[PDB]
């Protein structure tokens, strides 16, 4: 029913090459549309982070769907709440992986939100992840 | 006596055709002038959304009329407060249509404020509602 | 779905008697129940302030079918919007007259919230309306 | 129509007495009713210090008439704005005096909220003038 | 002592002409400078709506020397309060007229604050009253 | 690490019985202390809502195992979020029906629409206020 | 015209003796009821601290008239501001001495606002000041806090 | 040693002329910038109105210094309290016509003659503020 | 000169025993009243978790002077500001060891504010460390 | 785990020469990367003033690394808090001598956070410490001022 917004962090198995990543982002763009959902999913080899928005069925749905998938384990959910609008309604799913071959801009904003160069979810809090999420979308956009 | 926002939806009856859209425009903007009111009509097949700004009495008066209108049915009042100031004092009543042949800018705004990328009053919140007209009226 | 709230006042017509009142009490309390509306009626001649909670889809249905009821005319939504929760969840509904008559702890009430000693919801806004009948609805009344 | 609160002080003519107070509280209480007016009158030699609560138009009225009233002169309004709800409801009007020889509790409210033992409203800010008569109708 | 701000509506007489206005604004601008006091007078037929603002004792005196002025009568206080600092400190004393005749921009400002597009000050809160003040001042400019 | 609370309702199988119940409660009660998880279980025949509390690890591996249970269905997260203390720090599990004493049906109405417990037509400080005030009138 | 509150700290010159401190209380037991200041005045030998409450013009002329006084020098104002009401009370008749043979409470007391168990105004801020002296007011109980 | 501000006003003697308040301005602007002071002298016939900025134990004693001044009387401090920043960045005097300066003393005040006792302390920063802008 | 805060845990020598816990408390006991230092310290093995109060000199001076001792490595300050006043003015130091042991009323606090039974500072922020502190002194 | 941030101060040895704050600067630069951690150090003489920023377990390791400096002693804690994002995330380190030779506009920033122009961190609060930093970060491009200033 309610707009809702789903942040969670995974961990990718330890084999995960560039093509399942295209596999996870053209599923994610193929089904997303059609529920309603918007997000930004981040790789930081082996960790995922995504945000994911839509009425609030529909992001469980997609949500519970997702943590059955064997590219990733260990799901954490970060924040789970309902939102006042969307902030990535552009994108029915983007994908970013930030590495050390990332932009100095970029590096730099992963340690404005964190403790390190590399993007570790675990390590960070929910606002922390939001205004990460908000800052990388708004410098790959659209 | 005192200014008022009412926020209502409702769903249009099923043969809802372009001139029964016309003639409501047409009707409100020969009459909101005279009763102090302002405002903004959306209309997303079937459902109707609308904001109505003005005094008290006339925003009740103007509200009840609609509600006997035979175009539409089920009202749903969504907020009915006093407010500090008008948002919609330019238009005596405006009215957008929100479909599939409605711009990615359009869509992209139903978006932000809802659960899909068709307008779902039902669906919203009174702040989701008031900002989506608001943007919306911002183009 | 959401849970909601309406405040409104309406004149009632100059004709009521002691059954028409009763008869009201009556249907809403028959009403009432199995749409989950719950609130408080007040009558001080000639007008009515009445709060409904309930689901937003009931409590614009019981609504919208009160304004039909050809004993009164005028109605004034004076707020409608969610709430965090009930304050009148004991009552489907009750029925209180406020008037000349009535006992000097509710006549000070109505001063309370309002211009006079005889209760006018068309002279109160929303907050001063809820805190009244929160207020007498403690009372009892 | 809305609900309003006036606080205002004036001077009182040099030699007010016990029953110019008198007067002044019977003359009150008959017409404030009516006009559904409450709220509490201070002397304290030889200023006034008074609040009134009601609808807009009924304090604007009674306090104009009062501005004519020949036992005092130079009113100065001190607050007048809409309220939420009434503080000195069971009041049509009460009067205390405060001087000198008052008891030791409503001295020391005085002093809480001015420089001095004696009341003097016209050293006092809207905030304290309201929080004076709301302790003051407290202890009565 | 202490900076105040009052605002006040009244209802002027009948039939006031452009040079009554005249008048009340030459006297105005002759009695407030030495008084301290500036402000905003506007006329909507048949209201008037003021603000002064000056030194509470200063404010006071010049409302109750306005309020035995035969041009008007059953003058409201809307707002009396000390303020941080004035807004309407360039005037000793100004006067608009806000009618059916006045800009596109004016009747807009009035209906931003109020239910109609004609000025009617009983209509409005102390903030919307303010606001109208601050806004249209603006303009003016 | 960090103390959480996540709340989520789901659907009970239709052909739950109080068996399951029960055998819900024994495991809950065997598994939730080593992990410092505390909350309030409740039932509404279909619905389940739960409240757990507990450092944000186990928050999720508790509700992850609970999620493939094979006795309920879409789960929905309703709030899932830090805390700065726990309300609860005692699993419990209650029952809330159409048969519950007039006290619990008037606390089910104060907080949503109906005297029946339906989460869906419930926001997260509802649910969460629903489940401190049914705990507090229980142990 | 407006209420207003002084905290001020000084330091006694050296060597003053109970009756010194004796004639400063009976001055200002003389002179601040009469013009409605409030207060109380500490000593921490060498150090005084006082607070005075009444009409900004009185506790003025006070507080200068007390600059004059050659029994202490380096006076430092710590605070001095309008306040929407008094705190205290009354002119405490009584001074209080704060040292090293006062009780475990008023040393607790001291240690609650400051850095040590002796009182040194020059260390705390004005909300310190201010909380210190109406606690030791509580407890002596010359004052609190209009109930 | 605490950034501290105080303001206070004062009346000064009958018999002020223009090389008093030369005197006044020589000697303030010689002590206070190796005392860390910054601030504002505002004079107007007859009332003096200055904010001191520094730390704690400098602008006590500038100030108790200035109370023994032969030059003003009856002294009334006005506000002093720590503070989280300077908002003078230099130290300066200003004496004060013309309508600007009218405008601007009505601005924070009931009349338009500087009166600080009549003006509160948020009043007076922005007074001091404000004629630093006008001139200076 | 100011009055300050600091909160700090560490990782206690793997072979510490209860005599050696006495040794920093009678330690503590002893030099803490002269610096005017006053707190609470808890072991939770391994783990130590202390507060201490007092001017920002000695706080500081104490604070060192602690990280050099032997019997414990790797500390991490998890607060350290000015306060305005103290909450642990009456202890010059007090510790509380294994009557963390006191069965859901100590055990109880801990639940509170974290995620298990047994103390774990590292799973604290520094209000709920401050307000386990703050209960646990209460009950004291 | 959690992003801190460490503001202390300390006094330098009286030797210091321009080739041991280059030392300081360069072992910082070369730790400071590897373990996330960024900031800023002022050095007036006789006192060094450093803002650390990083995960709180890191940022504690720095700090007690630091505090065994032999160029230093008496170091004094102002503020360590948990903090909601970087300030001084442009640089791994970042070192600036503010002395009686510094820039008038350096000394006015000075100035504008305390008693005198001299920076005295303990003359300073938490809040004016951690200002004046990020004022003065915001006017120094160059990771230092030892080569050139500005
Ligand atoms: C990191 C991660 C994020 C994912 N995000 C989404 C998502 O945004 N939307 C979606 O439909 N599937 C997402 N998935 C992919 C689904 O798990 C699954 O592969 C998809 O339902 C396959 O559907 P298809 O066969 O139609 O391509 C994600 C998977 C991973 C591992
Ligand atoms: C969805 C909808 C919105 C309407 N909004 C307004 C309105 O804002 N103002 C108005 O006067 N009439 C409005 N009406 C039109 C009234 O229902 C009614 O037809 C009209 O006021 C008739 O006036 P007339 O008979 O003079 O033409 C609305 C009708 C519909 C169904
Ligand atoms: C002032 C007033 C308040 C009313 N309030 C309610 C109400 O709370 N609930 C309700 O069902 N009917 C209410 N009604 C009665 C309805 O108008 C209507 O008569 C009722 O639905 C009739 O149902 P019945 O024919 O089954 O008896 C109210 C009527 C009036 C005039
Ligand atoms: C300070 C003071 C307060 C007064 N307050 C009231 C008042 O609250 N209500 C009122 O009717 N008259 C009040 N008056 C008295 C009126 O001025 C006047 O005497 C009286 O209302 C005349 O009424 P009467 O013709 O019924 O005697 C007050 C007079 C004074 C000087
Ligand atoms: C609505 C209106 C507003 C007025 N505003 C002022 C005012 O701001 N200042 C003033 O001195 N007189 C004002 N007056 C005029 C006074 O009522 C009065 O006639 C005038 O001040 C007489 O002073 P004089 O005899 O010295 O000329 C106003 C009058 C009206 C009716
Ligand atoms: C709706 C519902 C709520 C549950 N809540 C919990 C819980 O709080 N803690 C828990 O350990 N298991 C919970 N479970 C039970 C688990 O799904 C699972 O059956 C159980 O933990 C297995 O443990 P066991 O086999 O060792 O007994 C819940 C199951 C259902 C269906
Ligand atoms: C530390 C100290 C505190 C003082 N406090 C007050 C005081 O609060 N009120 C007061 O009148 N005098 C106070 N005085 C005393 C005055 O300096 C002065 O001696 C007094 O005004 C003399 O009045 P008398 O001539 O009646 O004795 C204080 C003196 C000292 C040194
Ligand atoms: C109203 C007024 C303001 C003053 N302000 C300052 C000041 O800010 N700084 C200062 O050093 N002296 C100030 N003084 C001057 C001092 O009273 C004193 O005369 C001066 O500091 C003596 O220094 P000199 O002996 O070197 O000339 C002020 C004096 C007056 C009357
Ligand atoms: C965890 C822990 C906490 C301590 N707390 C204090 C303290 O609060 N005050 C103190 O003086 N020493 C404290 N110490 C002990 C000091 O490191 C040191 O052993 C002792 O104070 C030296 O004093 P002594 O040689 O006179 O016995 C603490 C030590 C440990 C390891
Ligand atoms: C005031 C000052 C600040 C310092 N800041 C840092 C720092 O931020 N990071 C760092 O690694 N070392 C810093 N150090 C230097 C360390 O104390 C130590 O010399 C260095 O980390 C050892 O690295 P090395 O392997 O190059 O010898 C600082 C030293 C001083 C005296």
């Amino acid at each position: 029913m309610s707009l809702y917004r789903l942040i969670y962090s995974s961990q990718g198995i330890p084999n995960l090459q560039p093509q399942d990543l295209k596999d996870i982002l053209e599923s994610s763009q193929r089904n997303n549309p059609a529920n309603g959902i918007t997000g930004l999913l981040c790789y930081s080899k082996p960790a995922f982070l995504q945000v994911l928005e839509g009425e609030c069925e529909q992001v469980n749905e997609t949500y519970h769907r997702i943590v059955q998938d064997e590219r990733h384990h260990s799901p954490q959910i970060i924040e789970c709440m309902p939102i006042r609008r969307r902030n990535f309604e552009v994108w029915s799913m983007q994908a970013i992986t930030v590495n050390d071959l990332s932009t100095e801009q970029v590096k730099t904003l992963v340690l404005k939100y964190s403790g390190f160069t590399t993007l570790r979810p675990s390590a960070m809090d929910p606002e922390q992840c939001l205004n990460f999420l908000l800052d990388i979308a708004k410098i790959y956009e659209l």
